[PDB]
């Protein structure tokens, strides 16, 4: 199963950067959600869950067909919440209306991860929307109170490492935990990308407790949490090395998760050799915006 990159008709770099600017602008704008966390997590979470659905053995899935747009996807239990990033996204839609969903959702996680002055993500466009019978069933995106061998084993099938997956996970330093979303809840909530995750699981004293949805979580008394797939990454002998490693060397976590974030986002499609590079946007502040 192959999936062309077909950049939009006519489309360039500056073409995007505006459809950056519009969301960026709006991030800024609409800062009251979710207790004034903005809506830069839940980009990023959207970005991750549609890419997140692909299979290496079949290239089924991934973000190149955009089909969090259909019921199916949507409604998955595993997606509850971000229905929220997608309504942030639809006036930018609208304004846009030439960029394909899978293009959209992509670039809305690239947006959100520079704004909240994390490292810059390259990014290519060109996903193509493909029909709803394309959509991939509920089930591939991976459950939280598991440990490291489940996460090291559900990450094969999207084709990454040991490293790949320990800086992916950085992203929880990211917004927070909604009961009623994940049935996780705390662990206060956070807008900057930055490697505190790794930082709070080295330094913090963590218990486990039961939350009020009856599933264990790792709480300490700052008031930061822990998934259990979260603390699985110091339970591993493996996984515990390159968390120190992006405790003690931010530079190192922004170019590796830059890394691990634009392959998430590219898995399953085919760039022709004649595609154009990857853009790097500007911020708003580079921009004097
Ligand atoms: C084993 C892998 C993972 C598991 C089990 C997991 C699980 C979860 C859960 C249960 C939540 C809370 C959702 C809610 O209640 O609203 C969450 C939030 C979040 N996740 Fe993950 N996640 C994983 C990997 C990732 C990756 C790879 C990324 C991106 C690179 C990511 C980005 C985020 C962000 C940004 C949020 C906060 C969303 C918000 O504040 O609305 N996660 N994750
Ligand atoms: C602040 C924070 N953000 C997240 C995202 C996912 C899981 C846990 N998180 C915590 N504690």
């Amino acid at each position: 199963l192959v999936h062309v990159a077909s950049v939009e008709k006519g489309r360039s770099y500056e073409d995007f950067q505006k459809v950056y600017n519009a969301i960026a602008l709006k991030l800024r704008e609409d800062d009251e959600y979710d207790n004034y966390i903005g809506y830069g997590p839940v980009l990023v979470r959207l970005a991750w869950h549609i890419s997140g659905t692909w299979d290496k053995h079949d290239n089924t899935g991934g973000s190149y067909g955009g089909t969090y747009r259909f019921k199916k996807e949507f409604n998955d239990p595993s997606n509850a919440g971000l229905q929220n990033g997608f309504k942030f996204l639809e006036p930018i839609h609208k304004e846009f209306p030439w960029i394909s969903s899978g293009d959209l959702f992509s670039l809305g996680g690239v947006t959100a991860v520079q704004e909240m002055q994390g490292p810059k993500i390259p990014w290519r466009c060109g996903r193509v929307d493909t029909p709803e019978d394309t959509t991939p069933d509920n089930g591939r995106l991976p459950d939280a109170d598991k440990d490291a061998g489940y996460v090291r084993t559900f990450f094969q099938r999207l084709n990454m490492n040991d490293r790949e997956v320990v800086a992916l996970m950085g992203a929880h330093a990211l917004g927070k935990t909604h009961l009623k979303n994940s049935g996780y809840e705390g662990g206060g909530a956070n807008n900057v990308f930055t490697n505190e995750f790794y930082l709070n699981l080295l330094n913090e004293d963590w218990k486990l407790e039961k939350n009020d949805a009856n599933n264990e979580q790792w709480d300490s008394k700052s008031g930061y949490m822990m998934l259990p797939t979260d603390y699985s990454l110091i339970q591993d002998p493996k996984y515990l090395s390159i968390v120190k490693e992006y405790a003690n060397d931010q530079d190192k976590f922004f170019k590796d998760f830059s890394k691990a974030f634009e392959k998430l986002l590219e898995n399953g499609i085919t760039f022709p050799k004649d595609a154009p590079s990857p853009f790097i946007f500007k911020t708003l502040e580079e921009q004097g915006l």
